[PDB]
């Protein structure tokens, strides 16, 4: 069956046939839509079909579907599963899989880039120290002195789920949060709980507004260990505004490298529980969410205070006014320092072109509208007007619960 | 089956039970989500009638009583004999208020129960429709102190005698396409405007020409009526800081009045049921003024502000967007015409959600529509999870009549 999507600004109509390869469930039914819900040990039995399915896709992609090379590999994976209860991906399959998990990430507006991804194979890793070294190399390679390059590092897969590799940090680079006795927070309020564990684990906290957290790393199901990323590896940008000279005196900065470390990569039925990836920022992630969420740095009042805005009625749109200037500043600062960044206009336009190309080549592009639309100026970006179909393809990236709720402490 | 919704900013978690009384289908399956798609007999009628009267009698604390069982019989007999039935005034008022209560796409529902219902089921001609609508417009406008209202024309019968308002809103501006190649006025209404001219309208060919009503009574060919100019309250648009703003020549109308929708109460279809409240500023300032396919005035405003338009990363569109919206709000307030800003409206709606959760067991809500088209994440609705489902009585969208009329 065919499904259509309309763009209401252009009347372009696209046809989705790809949704027919979708296995996993959405959380939605014919009676309820859960499109805005943030969150809506394997057997031999269930593994070979998922392996088979994936290898069929891989072999099609490289135009060898049905070849002797394809059949032999099905055979070989077959045997490995019956004998060992799992299997190992060839390099070429890991690369392809990691790329396709990004291609299939419906919440990611950055996917025009999906085919340029540096895959770092770290399946030979055995210790947290080893993980640390692999992660440092990732950071240095991705950062590339401000000319950011997309990369992912893939640590060994789940075996019995008693031996998981996990990166406890939600991103490789993030600032500490310190809840004070008066109830105010110092630094990033999102990271308070994680900061507390780091400190409990022996970290000596500087206790300022922008202290880069230590990595907390779990290898082979062991208790995790602290490591400080070398500071010369952590590229940071001080935030200033092109016209407002007082902006720098707010004392803001942000890190250049967005690097998601808490997700689970699934390929051919195997689960990679530590697979930190990175690209570059869209300016709104920092300027809207990180700086302006009430539960984050929450700088709207102080910025509007300094801009002498009428702050006595919401209808002066003082919040909206300060929001734009902060986002101007973020982009200005990154650009002035030659750190890769993309504005939300450019990102969404690029994404619409990617989406259209995907419909032509692939028969679809799963997209989560709730996430794709930027969190400022929604309707002046072309994605606002774009109907999207959301569905789940594998390979995929999935959220996993924070590991401190699940970890069996060895002591 | 007991579903939770989380606010990610306040950590408030609410439990939804109301969705289990959901009746209609969303267009989502367990395989595909269609959350962002704009458009996803006597035997059939009696269960629909019963389900409604059951909720009605429960709402008046009279469920399963003498009066309840009696009405159910009477309606059953009327259906069996006549193939439809008629609502009591009380049922109609309740039906209408609830349709708005159930509108998951509507941010303003904190107001749902203050709805003035105008019963126009005794209407029989287009001229009568025009009279009823003028009266609605004047009552709702109220010299700027806007009051919510709906006017309900006769229900569908065999479907060949439908009442319809051909306009999508009671008050909208004309759109004309020029030899130039571009568009004069509102480009969303080009098609409607040509039909008007085609049926006889003497268009002034300006930028802001209030369209005539095209009213169809009892399935007949529709007819043109100009709304009395003195009944259409308009607002000239100025900026509190920018002198030059006024000279853009911008105005908007004070009364948002949706007139193309279909009201379903207890299985009965009211295909002409124009309703109105008051505007959230973003509807005009963001959508009407700034959509590429609408008046699209970002490019011209950015220029007057002397901003750097060379590159998208200067955020000139965004800068101009805010000031445009400051201007819409300032003007309406200065002219004493009811308007709400998106901060205030979304805050109220979170209050509304919590009342509905604790009082009703939920509140169906479509996040894609509730979050404003500017500054999403600084309004509290962005961070609020919502469950979208279809409750009845309801408003449903209907195809433009000119697609589906026998001329
Ligand atoms: C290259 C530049 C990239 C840009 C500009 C970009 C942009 C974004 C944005 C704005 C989001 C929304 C989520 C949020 O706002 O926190 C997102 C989500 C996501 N991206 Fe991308 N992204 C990029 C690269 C990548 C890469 C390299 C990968 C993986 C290989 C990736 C995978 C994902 C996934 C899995 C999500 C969902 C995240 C979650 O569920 O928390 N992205 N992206
Ligand atoms: C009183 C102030 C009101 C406010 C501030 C308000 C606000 C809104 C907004 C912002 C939307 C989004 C639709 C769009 O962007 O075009 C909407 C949709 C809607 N509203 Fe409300 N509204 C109000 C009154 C009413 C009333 C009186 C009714 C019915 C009696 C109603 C029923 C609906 C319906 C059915 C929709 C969806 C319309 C569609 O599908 O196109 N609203 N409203
Ligand atoms: C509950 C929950 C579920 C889920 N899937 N995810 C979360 C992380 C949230 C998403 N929103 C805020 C926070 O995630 C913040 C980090 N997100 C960065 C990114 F994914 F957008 C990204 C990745 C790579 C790039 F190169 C550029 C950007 C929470
Ligand atoms: C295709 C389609 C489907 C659908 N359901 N609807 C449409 C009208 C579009 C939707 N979105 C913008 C435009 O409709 C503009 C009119 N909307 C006004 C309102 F509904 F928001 C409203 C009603 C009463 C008030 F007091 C205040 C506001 C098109
Ligand atoms: C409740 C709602 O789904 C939630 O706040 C979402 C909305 N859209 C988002 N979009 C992005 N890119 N990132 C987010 O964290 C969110 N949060
Ligand atoms: C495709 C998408 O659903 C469409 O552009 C929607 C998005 N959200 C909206 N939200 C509101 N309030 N009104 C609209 O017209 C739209 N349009
Ligand atoms: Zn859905």
């Amino acid at each position: 069956r065919f499904l259509k999507v309309k763009n209401w600004e252009t009347d372009v109509v696209l046809t989705d046939t790809l949704h027919l390869k979708s296995t996993l469930e959405t959380g939605c039914t014919e009676h309820i839509c859960m499109g805005s819900i943030m969150l809506p040990v394997r057997t031999k039995d269930q593994l070979f079909p998922l392996a088979k399915e994936f290898l069929d896709q891989y072999y099609s992609s490289i135009k060898r579907f049905g070849s002797k090379a394809h059949m032999d590999r099905l055979e070989e994976v077959n045997k490995e599963i019956e004998s060992t209860s799992t299997y190992q991906l060839k390099d070429t399959e890991l690369i392809y899989g990691a790329k396709h998990a990004w291609r299939n990430a419906s919440r990611c507006v950055g996917r025009i880039q999906w085919s340029k991804l540096q895959v770092f194979d770290a399946r030979d890793c055995t210790t947290a120290h080893g993980m640390f070294n692999y992660i440092c190399n990732h950071v240095k390679y991705a950062t590339n002195k401000g000319n950011l390059r997309s990369a992912i590092t893939i640590f060994p897969q789940r075996t019995d789920g008693k031996h998981d590799f996990r990166v406890w940090n939600s991103q490789l680079i993030r600032y500490a949060g310190y809840k004070q006795p008066d109830g105010s927070t110092l630094g990033d309020p999102a990271n308070v709980q994680f900061t507390e564990i780091c400190i409990q684990q022996g970290w000596k906290a500087p206790r300022g507004r922008f202290d880069v957290l230590p990595l907390l790393l779990q290898a082979n199901g062991n208790d995790p260990e602290l490591f400080q990323i070398p500071p010369e590896l952590v590229l940071e940008v001080p935030i200033r505004h092109p016209k407002f000279d007082w902006f720098k005196d707010l004392g803001l900065k942000w890190y250049g490298l967005p690097a998601v470390s808490n997700m689970l990569l699934e390929i051919g039925g195997l689960e990679f529980s530590a697979c930190p990836f990175s690209g570059w920022y869209m300016g709104t992630e920092i300027g809207v969410r990180d700086y302006c969420d009430n539960s984050r740095y929450n700088i709207l009042e102080e910025v509007a205070k300094k801009m002498d805005l009428d702050m006595r009625k919401t209808s002066s749109l003082w919040k909206d006014q300060a929001l734009v200037e902060i986002n101007i500043a973020v982009l200005y600062s990154f650009q002035s320092d030659k750190v890769t960044i993309v504005d939300h206009h450019s990102a969404t336009e690029s994404f619409i072109k990617h989406m259209e190309n995907e419909y032509r080549c692939r028969g679809g592009c799963p997209a989560d509208w709730v996430w794709i639309v930027p969190p400022m100026s929604g309707s002046i970006t072309p994605v606002f007007h774009q109907e999207m179909l959301n569905y789940r393809l594998t390979p995929s990236f999935e959220y996993q619960p924070d590991p401190w709720n699940t970890h069996v402490w060895k002591g």
